[PDB]
């Protein structure tokens, strides 16, 4: 069915990764594929932090297609800095390749201990140009410009732990991934893949909420006050001194998220946002939900949402398409 298909590997129902190469010698890396960011971040052989010592590292000297840039990049994570500089080289994603401007990372310390604790080497952003450092056209946009695909879109069919594999597909929408109707939502900004949906959980509602479709976030995030209200009183317990909520897995009081527009209706039932934690208690689950406030009222529709719904990210039409993901592949 053509298109460029990059297989996705689940890690513990907490993240997924895909592989891609840098350099015309095809130096291999494992990446977070993140619609919530917009640069390609690749750890350098010149990075000698503790974290880098555990990773696959990029050596520009070994690629004939390396084009030096050297423009310095500094990014703040939560309370630390990540630094490096721009480089241009051949980036291979699936069966497609192109010269591309990425950030060669020298200091990863601001991303600790997350970086060392995880098995990925880098992060490949899939957001919009304006979200990027350095105003870099997204990979898929650049592929289209070069007539390597006919449509500047990509799709996510997420892997499901203990059930099936997943795919990032560039260039077209394949029937094998979804069932029922695909419905489209226009972007409210060309920044994140952010759309406007009415959010309702039980009797709590936020009309025309900003909803960010975000493959790099493993939870659903909800405004803090909204979350407080929806969680009363459901036999859910905040874990003392931790930002986590736990509950019995068969808890019949647990609500379903409802997100609606004039174009479609999307729901997220407890089975999709509950994570079994049998090791901490028989029949106990954690809620894959985090309270988070943004300057405008925002939900992040992260991996729990994307596991249920196949998603289409269309640069040409400035829209997100959503359909029920096929249960098996
Ligand atoms: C050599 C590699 C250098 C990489 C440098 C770098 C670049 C970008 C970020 C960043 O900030 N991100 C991207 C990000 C994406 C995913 C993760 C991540 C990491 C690990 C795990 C699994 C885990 O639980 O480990 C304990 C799950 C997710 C971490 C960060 C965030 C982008 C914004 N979203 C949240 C968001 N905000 C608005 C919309 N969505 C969260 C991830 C962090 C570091
Ligand atoms: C209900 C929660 C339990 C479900 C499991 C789970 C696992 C991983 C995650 C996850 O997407 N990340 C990546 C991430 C998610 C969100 C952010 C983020 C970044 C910035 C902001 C600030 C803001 O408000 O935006 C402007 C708010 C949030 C940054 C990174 C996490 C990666 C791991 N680190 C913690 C860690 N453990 C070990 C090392 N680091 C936290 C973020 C979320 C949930």
């Amino acid at each position: 069915s053509s298109n460029d298909n990059i297989e996705l590997v689940d890690f513990q129902n907490i993240m997924f990764y895909g592989d891609a190469e840098v350099g015309d010698n095809q130096q291999p890396f494992t990446f977070i594929l993140d619609t919530g960011s917009a640069n390609l971040w690749v750890p350098s052989v010149k990075c000698t932090t503790a974290g880098c010592l555990t990773k696959h590292l990029y050596d520009s000297s070994k690629s004939r297609t390396y084009e030096k840039d050297g423009t310095k990049v500094e990014m703040n994570y939560v309370s630390g800095t990540v630094s490096g500089f721009f480089s241009k080289d051949l980036v291979t994603v699936g069966n497609l390749s192109l010269p591309y401007k990425f950030i060669e990372v020298i200091d990863t310390n601001g991303f600790e201990p997350t970086y060392t604790a995880s098995t990925f080497d880098g992060i490949l952003g899939l957001g919009w140009k304006d979200l990027s450092i350095g105003s870099v056209d997204p990979i898929v946009v650049e592929l289209k410009n070069q007539n390597k695909i006919e449509n500047a879109l990509f799709t996510f069919y997420l892997p499901v732990h203990d059930k099936h594999t997943g795919f990032l597909t560039i260039g077209g929408i394949e029937e094998r991934f979804y069932e029922g109707p695909l419905t489209y939502e226009k972007l409210n900004h060309d920044l994140y893949w952010q759309i406007t949906l009415d959010a309702h959980v039980g009797n709590i509602m936020l009309e025309k909420a900003n909803c960010i479709v975000d493959s790099g976030t493993s939870a659903i995030t909800v405004p803090t006050d909204f979350l407080n209200k929806m969680l009363q009183n459901l036999d859910v317990i905040k874990v003392p001194f931790l930002p986590f909520y736990v509950t019995l897995c068969n808890n019949s009081k647990l609500p379903t998220f409802e997100f609606t527009s004039e174009n479609g209706k999307y729901t997220l039932e407890p089975e999709y946002y509950l994570q079994h934690i049998e090791d901490v208690g028989p029949g106990l689950c954690m809620l894959n939900i985090i309270g988070l406030d943004f300057p405008v009222p925002t939900f992040i529709l992260g991996d729990p949402f994307m596991r249920k719904y196949f998603t289409v990210f269309d640069y040409d039409n400035h829209s997100v398409g959503i359909a029920l993901a096929k249960k098996n592949l």
